[PDB]
């Protein structure tokens, strides 16, 4: 009787006891640092399991942290809308351009054509080609540009399925917005502007270790690239024996040649690319080649002509110059010449496809991560990992390996290395063991937010896409973060330690 | 030829010209306050002529103030998201709940059968509800709650019509109703503290720069904007009835055959309606205890140690939030939350979100630039002509300037350059701030004024010279009015003519 009532309201009943049986932790504990810890477990646990909506659930700091006292509610609110939102602002009007006109379908139908029938080398070509780009521009913003294109080249590869005559295309619909979302593993690993955390890294190390000239371009991909390149076979692999089948013989029909024929009708009745799909990817382009072009790090870049004004204009300063170009440039004429021109967007067609639940679940893991920081709680865990001076130095170093990896979890990347690298550095020169030793295991898990959206800013992205089910996600991250863990051990214990010295202790080090 | 091309292509090239144009003033001055100036002049121009979109415009502070150097851009997208927008989000899942569960009809219904059918005295009960409503909640939530309630009584009267005569008329209703609401929503807003951000802005403003001051509060506050408040809202009712309508002299005061048809068919409307259900009633329940909380816990008192932390804004995200889990509908036998986020979504005024943002981010850089110090510097003169012509001087400009500017972007503009100067003249320091925070809201002209016109304007029924004619009128109006207040009752109250000890010398 009462059981079928259970478990038919089973979120109403979740959500509440969930709210109840944390509620000691406050009231104990004299109110001192348990209120965000509860904050954040509940927040946490919300998001694991679809109790609320995501974006309902990142409201919630909104409610607690000022109820608590912990920060006042327009702190709170001016964590929301960050620089990533301006990014993400700016990239959307050229998606929206680019699904508009239909440049995406044109460039998916060129791109089957060409190369990837089949879905396993299809993943691994969306898979290297997204590493690739992303060494150069950022995690999110390659993130952001090459998901369209994934995902009209699975849309028509779906279409085409027909073939003149289901549970296949949501779950390749999964796999691909994994793997890209998952295409980390070279965007900022290898190259030391790839990702945030690798240029705060840098800086500190630089600014704390003058001495020390030995993290440049061209030394971090050295020792990065074979552990970032293992990383993405393996988790290529594990994602597709995860999601479809994996069978060797298959990678090392009629059917086939069908799916060509249909891919090939619809090619030629799409005709001449138009006015619009040249000037969207133009635009795209030049987007892409500002991205670029800021700061490579090997050559000066444009923000040198700023040299006055060091991180005023950022990567969305680009976004936004770009994308609201979109706004502006005529696309046709209402050749009657009755009233006026129309834009390549309106802001109509702007204010749909915008992920605004994406911007609201982003601004509330800011601003949860914002509520951590101000309370003593991340200062807490972190002089909880200070008294492990007598560890061996492989049993710290796997301690602060999986505390960081788990950390970033709730926590942006550059948010959780600015917090750990001052309390890792003095404990690391506590021991004599080359801080670099310590340094990089750190640095390189810290990226390894691959649990749940919110926690990188390309896992949000990837979720905008509609394919919202977090347990997948979470279930492929685990294996992906373990993988990448392991291959950070096993680099640590083999390929770093011949050329960055780093068994004994070093002369730049203070003594 | 030429002349044809330049006439389809008017937006882009006024784009181009007025960015051009304007470019000597950077290039040759090479001052923060002459790029903040620039940047200025090139959103107060997009945002009059809409050439481009209101929230594309308000996006260029953040592509501009950066590029020029006068702060990064982190600062300007930290300045986008202020605790108004938790309130109109907590807000707007209430009307949201509202309006998907039928009971905006209900509503409408009700009030169409106790007022009658004449449209005078619909646009009185509309008017009085909109400034009581906004006597509590913000100007833009008001509005967005009360328009589509008014919206079903008036699409409810030209469907009583048209079926009893089986038009010109009934558009000019539903302007004239559209625009009653979009005025009293801020003319009830000038009651309260919290009524309006402007009035809590200015508050916190003048709490901050004058601890020794503690005049300002709710009691005062209400004593000497209730009667100027009511006094405008009467007079802009006449001025609207009587340039659409048309003026009544005592067929107002005071059955015909079409009135009792009519009564009749909204009769069978609201039977057809059905008798109250659930995903009703809950909506009534918790839209009253949001009331009751916002007019109770702040009038607090359970949270000491941390005063202020908690706002107006916490209480609308805790009412709205349980709008997204208490059950709706049985049935995976997963049951209906009253709201999914896609109803939220699409019913949330994300481009009035942006367009605040905007222009807060825009008042932020102008303080930053160093350009208020330099207007303050150049109106500081002032002190020649008497204190009256003065703070008509400056509620004139005020109310001028915040045509193009949102309200609290304008107010939290103007505070930091008129305090001092009101300081500098040896003036009473609420003489000059008072009426500027009253005239501050008085933003009729445009639907970009305030975000209660352009949700107005968004049905598509008004259109822009008749809200031009609208509010010259009640600007003039309010204007006038505050300005008698202040002459002849505020000042025996705060004793303004005298300079206060909490200022100093
Ligand atoms: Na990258
Ligand atoms: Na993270
Ligand atoms: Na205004």
């Amino acid at each position: 009787k009462f059981f079928s009532y259970i478990l038919v309201y089973r979120r109403f009943l979740f959500v509440v006891f969930t709210v109840l049986v944390l509620l000691p932790l406050p009231i104990v504990l004299h109110t001192k640092e348990a209120e965000c810890a509860y904050t954040l477990f509940v927040v946490a646990t919300f998001w694991l399991t679809e109790a609320l909506p995501l974006s309902v659930t990142a409201l919630l700091p909104s409610l607690m942290l000022p109820m608590f006292g912990i920060m006042p509610s327009k702190k709170v609110a001016s964590a929301y809308f960050k620089d990533f939102h301006l990014l993400l602002i700016g990239v959307i009007c050229l998606a929206t351009s680019i699904e508009k006109w239909n440049l995406h379908k044109r460039i998916a139908l060129k791109m089957v054509m060409m190369v990837g029938v089949n879905p396993a080398w299809l993943t691994l070509g969306f898979m290297s080609s997204t590493a690739f780009l992303s060494m150069w521009l950022s995690n999110t913003s390659t993130a952001a540009m090459v998901m369209p294109i994934a995902e009209a080249v699975v849309q028509q590869i779906i279409n085409a399925e027909a073939e003149v005559e289901t549970k296949k295309g949501h779950v390749t619909r999964k796999l691909t917005c994994l793997c890209i979302a998952y295409s980390s593993t070279i965007g900022g690993l290898t190259t030391i502007t790839g990702t945030s955390t690798n240029l705060i890294f840098a800086e500190y190390f630089n600014t704390r270790y003058p001495d020390c000239r030995c993290l440049n371009f061209g030394s971090w991909f050295t020792f990065s690239f074979p552990a970032a390149l293992i990383i993405l076979l393996l988790s290529w692999i594990w994602l597709q024996w995860l999601f479809l089948g994996f069978n060797f013989k298959e990678m090392f029909t009629v059917q086939q040649k069908a799916c060509a024929e249909v891919i090939k009708q619809e090619y030629q009745k799409l005709g001449p690319i138009r006015y619009q799909e040249i000037v969207t990817l133009v635009l795209f382009i030049i987007m892409a080649l500002l991205w670029f072009s800021r700061d490579p790090g090997f050559v000066p870049g444009w923000s040198a002509l700023f040299s006055e004004y060091p991180g005023f204009a950022t990567d969305s300063t680009v976004a936004l110059l770009i994308g609201l170009l979109f706004f502006l440039i005529p696309a046709k004429t209402l050749e009657i010449v009755a009233f006026d021109y129309s834009p390549l967007i309106t802001w109509k067609e702007f204010q749909s496809f915008m992920p605004w639940d994406i911007a609201i679940l982003v601004g509330g893991g800011f601003a949860l991560a914002d509520g951590c920081e101000e309370s003593g709680l991340s200062k807490w865990i972190g002089n909880k990992l200070s008294p492990l001076g007598s560890l061996p130095a492989w049993l710290i170093i796997l301690i602060s390996s999986l505390m960081v990896t788990s950390l970033t979890e709730v926590a942006s990347n550059p948010a959780t290395i600015t917090l750990f690298l001052p309390i890792l550095s003095p404990l690391a020169e506590a021991i004599h063991v080359n801080p670099l030793y310590i340094l990089i295991p750190s640095t390189l898990c810290t990226s390894f937010a691959f649990l749940l959206p919110v926690a990188n800013p390309p896992n949000a992205i990837v979720f905008s896409y509609g394919h919202l089910k977090v347990i997948d996600m979470v279930k492929a991250g685990l294996g992906v973060n373990i993988v990448g863990v392991a291959v950070v051990m096993l680099g640590i214990c083999t390929w770093i330690v011949p050329m960055f010295d780093l068994y004994t202790y070093p002369s730049w080090a203070p003594a």
